[PDB]
């Protein structure tokens, strides 16, 4: 599929930003790897993310994942897509390219979802161990996630919810290859 390489998308987003945005599509949202996001991906994610944290249906935390992710899908699917209930990679780029000027509720809610998996006690901040534990549960290398935290945090011992939200915005927006927000999804390369 060369759609994402067409001149419209190259004028909208740099190659570097496009790679970052599509990484979130493939590594976090397109659970079955089909190349399109649909509700089935969220129904698989609910079960899999819950199990990755040691939860099972009937647990209060499972119900929280379920309710939150189904709300993220409700919002993501309410976008004007070619096919109802399916989100292409080309649609995804459009949805994230202006997150800094026009953030949508589903996008804020996903940011909160990840942060709240990490800050399980609601302290309002995360540390390296919590960050790396959650990305290890998502199947990423734990030591690389701890390295990512060091860069994300710019030396801080803990990162507040507001600082994480701003780092999340910087992941999608920044043109700088060393921007701290690049590291918010647990990797040190791009
Ligand atoms: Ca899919």
């Amino acid at each position: 599929d060369l759609g994402t390489e067409n001149l419209y998308f190259q004028s909208m987003v740099s190659d570097f930003r496009k790679k970052k945005l599509l990484h979130v599509f493939t590594a976090f949202f397109d659970t079955n790897g089909s190349g399109t996001i649909d509700k089935k991906d969220f129904e698989l994610a609910i079960e899999r993310i819950s199990k990755s944290r040691g939860w099972s249906a009937g647990d209060a935390q499972y119900k929280e994942v379920q309710d939150t992710l189904l709300k993220v899908w409700d919002g993501l699917s309410s976008a004007d897509t070619d096919n109802d209930g399916q989100v292409s990679k080309e649609e995804w780029i459009s949805l994230w390219e202006k997150f800094s000027s026009s953030p949508s509720d589903w996008q804020n809610l996903y940011c909160k979802f990840i942060f709240q998996l990490e800050d399980a006690s609601n302290d309002g901040s995360i540390d390296s161990e919590e960050f790396s534990s959650v990305y290890a549960s998502f199947g990423l290398d734990k030591a690389e996630a701890a390295s990512a935290f060091q860069k994300l945090s710019k030396g801080k011992s803990s990162v507040s919810f507001a600082e994480f939200q701003e780092l999340f915005k910087e992941y999608f927006a920044s043109e700088d290859v060393n921007a701290p927000g690049n590291f918010v999804f647990g990797k040190t390369s791009f």
